[PDB]
């Protein structure tokens, strides 16, 4: 996360950090959201390389013990069936692990709250985007979980020809693009969270960011919009 700030220990309970094994040890590659106790959304992406992973739920500093942290194994990776490595702005950037084991639910540890399938948020839609990405452009990964705010940027607005014109698509929601504030590498797969209704509900998985840099004037960061796949969502966890 560009240009954001230290969040509170126990803002964000259903954050996860999505690690793969580096020889002999762990590496922070993505984010998630937790949204049953053995099931986690990231996006399609964070995936497409075929390692070991592992989730970290209740952490909150990536370089030391919290005394808060529980590690699962990933047993199953469900990717959206559309997902296309070589076309990220064609969408369904979006994929669901099943956990090897439940994790226990606590004051770190929760389950995030989708969205109702279908909704849509107006222009300007207060909203924070958390990671442990990197804090600039081409710089290195947060040390501690970073949020900033990221109001939302209506469709038509971001496929306008000044912003991401045609590489956007309805199936996405953007937010930011200030030049200030936006994810960055590392924040992939992640939670935008939104407040609706007095409640903050994950609207988007992170999915990407202008090649120029991450923090790009009118280059808004790009998420998949989680109302989209609802459906897809729930067919899966009643599935598998
Ligand atoms: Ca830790």
């Amino acid at each position: 996360v560009v240009g954001g700030t230290e969040a509170q220990r126990n803002s964000w309970p259903s954050q996860i950090s999505l690690q793969y094994r580096s020889g002999s040890s762990w590496a922070h590659t993505c984010g998630g959201t937790l949204i049953r106790q053995n099931w986690v959304m990231t996006a399609a992406h964070c995936v497409d390389r075929e390692l070991t992973f592992r989730v970290v739920v209740g952490e909150h500093n990536l370089n030391q013990n919290n005394g808060t942290e529980q590690y699962v194994g990933v047993q199953k990776i469900v990717v959206h069936p559309y997902w296309n490595t070589d076309d990220v702005a064609a969408g369904y950037d979006i994929a669901l692990l099943r956990l090897a084991q439940s994790v226990t639910l606590n004051s770190y540890v929760q389950l995030g709250v989708l969205p109702r399938a279908g909704t849509i948020l107006a222009n300007n839609s207060p909203c924070y985007i958390t990671g442990w990405g990197l804090t600039r452009t081409n710089g290195q990964l947060a040390q501690t979980l970073q949020q900033a705010y990221l109001p939302t940027v209506d469709y038509a607005i971001c496929s306008s020809s000044s912003y991401w014109g045609s590489t956007v698509k309805n199936s996405m929601v953007c937010a930011g693009g200030d030049g200030v504030r936006s994810g960055c590498q590392g924040d992939s797969g992640g939670p935008l969270h939104c407040l609706v209704n007095g409640q903050y509900a994950v609207h988007g998985v992170t999915s990407f960011v202008s090649r120029l840099g991450c923090n790009v004037t009118r280059k808004p960061t790009v998420f998949t919009r989680v109302s989209a796949y609802i459906s897809w969502i729930n067919n899966v966890i009643a599935s598998n």
